[PDB]
């Protein structure tokens, strides 16, 4: 249970979250354990390791739902595509989106 | 027929210690000195056909460095970014101070 | 060799200039971590063969760097950009400012 948006959502958002909420669900997306290793870690069962993530995990959505910086960042990120298959010998331009989609990636 | 713009005068100032003698010669005499493509063949001894083609070469030789390192683009976007700033702190006399040191390092 | 950011720094701003057979053992040996050893062993050559082409390398980065001062331009604006967040520490649309100016370089 991983998947590209959910990590996204992760990384936008952790900054939200308690510690408690953070702590497994930070584990599993940028240090890497699995849920089993979380479990281990922390004398728990694998189950409540699932549980508090999926409950973190609903919490992100409802950020997302609040906030939409993740669907904001697939749009743009469609649109500088787009732009760049359509200017692709205007140097002034691949700046411009070069600027923007460092912005949109920090 | 060479036309003359502020870009490619601009690459030429970024780039030229890049260039090779020959690959710098005529052009800097045709931007910077307003040489005809005539008179810079006269001085040299050659054809100005010869003059035309070296000429051409270095443009190319100049696209091909501003694609590598942007120096170019790099330099319009600084300007820009600065132009923000001082619409953004119109009375700030340390930050125009800064922007005009930067615009210098820029301008070299 | 000893690694320095400094020629980090001039590998990364110039290696565009570079022919393959001028980037490929630094690029190796800084980007990658390679060690001159593994590079040697990589393309089946003697490490002094490495050690040499790795140190021509840099000699032709540093004519890079002197003839286009595209490095010590960035040391030298990165010391006025620490200045004025020291001066308006409080400030985000200047360390917005400054955090773009940093990475357009």
């Amino acid at each position: 249970e991983k998947t590209n948006r959910m990590n996204a959502l992760f990384e936008f958002y952790a900054a939200l979250l308690t510690d408690k909420q953070m702590n497994y669900i930070e584990l599993y997306y940028a240090d890497d354990y699995s849920l089993a290793e979380i479990a281990d870690e922390f004398g728990v069962s694998r189950q409540a390791v699932y549980d508090n993530i999926k409950r973190t995990e609903k919490i992100l959505e409802t950020y997302e739902m609040k906030l939409h910086m993740y669907s904001d960042y697939v749009v743009r990120s469609e649109i500088f595509d787009d732009m760049i298959a359509h200017y692709p010998h205007d140097e002034y331009l691949q700046e411009k989106i070069s600027i923007l989609t460092s912005i949109d990636n920090r």
